[PDB]
């Protein structure tokens, strides 16, 4: 009772903002703290997550004008409970269809506890079940977040709606996310991609590390996917993925366009840099009307290989370009110490790729 | 005694993790706080270093799965005592030969107090006596660390062993460090190099500042040295 | 631990003199409080006995210049333990042969627990 009075005083001081523990969070790796998070987040104050493993029985929904900061990766840890069912990302903005604004997230771990579902499992449909999903949002800063044991993706930026839209080439989906910054984040043990963007624009991804997917499909470190545009990636690292940085679209979607890679290091990926537009590669297909403008510089590729068997034993590449118009590559170093890992083509420019330039290789 | 009870409550709240002051650290520029650091670090909790100058009579050894964060450069300051002898880096991973994993260090100053030895002095042998030495480690993040008055280097990433191996051209030394990130760090007043790498791979050095060595030999801001490979340096400054 | 700090302050106030509970007396009808009584009585302060049944395993010896006051009859109760043997009064002056002086005793029950025999 004395300690409770002391705690009350500390909490009133609001040295970090409001602590989730003020609203009843235990952070003991066992107790369901979801209500404390919801209460703290609805209070209007910046929210602080101190040391602990904070168990949650459902997704943490973020309204507009949210500040959520933790004590740091592997210090403040947020985690799905073993008993959580299917359908929700661990953390995502409240308004799934038309979005939210001004969300600032920093310094904690998101553990999606994919383990709880058994092994070999990925997202149940569309953009559902990432560790962090941002849909139709404006002005989002994501810093120093570690995303582990993820069902779908680690961090996904997408347009409004739970599903990904397939509106055809040369279209722009409604409700993009816009003005997004992802910095010093790590993604690992994901089912699809570590850090990925869809149908959204004005995004900087800086100094992040995406590595070691759980699964063996099109599992990429950084996937700049359907509908993306106006994105800069700089000084990130990918390791042990299929694609290091993939820039593309699926068929029936517009390819990512006007993308800048300002330095990247790809370690033991299959295709370190893989730019493509499915449905627009065949000689007898229509040229992509959207696959245009990639400027990529100071690219490092190390020991590309397919020891893990990604994508039905697709052959390794330092660089693979297809479909795209206007790809400018400057300063590329590919290095291996094992001649048997990559045996077909080190760098390919094929499959309707056009007006491409390679310098300083 | 009342204040002690209040402090006890605060400490149980663990707002940052565990404070070194909880384990008896004074941070008064005089008292030897090494035991508090060792106790905090062995507790299994993330460790926090608040405002103060925390004096240490021997090197701070880091085990695997360590989180050590301070209140910031020139706020949380860790410093060798005047009476410290020769042979140790100020901070380094526990297992010197085969290494450690998952070490996350942020937001403090390391003052190697090289001054205490007289002027003109550098490391006693091999990789000994840097402000921070990482040997044979995997997954190390070093952020917002200021390294000053350093005997050997400010920050050194190397393979296992206290000495640097000389195995000949075209070789790969055993026990590399691997997956290392050094960001927003500053190194100054060092005897050899500010930030340096040896026999290690997959390293990003970003936005750091290495300047003004004490000595006048092969004293480099950033030295990517013997056995290094697969390193990116970006947006750093040397002076 | 907080309550202990509060108690420490109260005890320093010495509103009655010194309480036997300050020296470790329980007054719970079970615990042997003889040492607390002896300590309090040797301290030189007037001694106060608050509410309780204070069990004693031997006679309470009174030196000269003693003030011993209780919360009242059937409130402060002093009692021999069941296991006490033979030979002692429950309360008596220390110097049995040539005596003591200035002893002021007020407001408590003495239960000699003769039943035990
Ligand atoms: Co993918
Ligand atoms: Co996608
Ligand atoms: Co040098
Ligand atoms: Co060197």
């Amino acid at each position: 009772h004395f300690a409770d009075l002391v705690i009350q005083v500390i909490d009133e001081l609001k040295q970090f903002g409001v602590s989730v523990k003020t609203y009843g969070a235990k952070g003991d790796g066992v107790t369901d703290d979801i209500r404390a998070f919801e209460k703290a987040i609805e209070s209007g104050f910046p929210v602080y997550v101190p040391y602990g493993t904070f168990m949650v029985s459902r997704g943490i929904k973020l309204p507009s004008n949210t500040v959520l900061t933790g004590a740091g990766k592997r210090n403040a840890v947020i985690r799905f409970m073993d008993s959580v069912g299917r359908g929700e990302s661990l953390m995502y903005n409240e308004n799934v269809t038309t979005g939210n604004e001004n969300i600032f997230l920093s310094s904690f771990t998101l553990d999606g506890n994919n383990k709880r579902l058994g092994q070999g499992i990925s997202g149940i449909g569309g953009s559902r079940e990432s560790n962090l999903s941002i849909r139709a949002c404006h002005n989002v800063y994501i810093r120093d977040i570690e995303a582990v044991d993820c069902t779908l993706h680690g961090i996904d930026i997408t347009c409004g709606g739970l599903d990904y839209p397939y509106l055809g080439d040369g279209t722009t989906a409604p409700n993009p996310s816009e003005n997004i910054w992802i910095e010093n984040c790590e993604a690992t043990g994901f089912g699809d991609d570590g850090i990925t963007t869809h149908h959204s624009q004005y995004i900087n991804i800086l100094n992040c590390y995406s590595h070691d997917p759980r699964l063996t499909a099109n599992c990429n470190g950084f996937e700049i996917d359907d509908g993306s545009r106006h994105v800069v990636l700089s000084n990130n690292r990918s390791k042990g993925c299929y694609g290091g940085i993939e820039i593309k679209a699926h068929g029936d979607a517009p390819a990512a366009y006007n993308i800048s890679i300002n330095g990247h290091m790809s370690v033991e990926d299959v295709r370190s840099y893989n730019f493509r537009h499915i449905g627009h590669h065949a000689a007898t297909a229509p040229q992509s009307v959207s696959a245009k403008n990639i400027v990529a510089s100071n690219l490092v590729s190390i020991r590309p290989n397919n020891k893990r068997g990604f994508q039905d034993n697709a052959t390794p590449r330092v660089l693979a370009v297809s479909a795209y118009y206007g790809v400018v590559i400057n300063g590329l170093t590919g290095y291996t110490d094992d001649p048997n890992l990559l045996t077909e083509t080190v760098v390919s420019v094929q499959f309707r790729a056009r007006n491409c330039s390679l310098n300083g290789v």
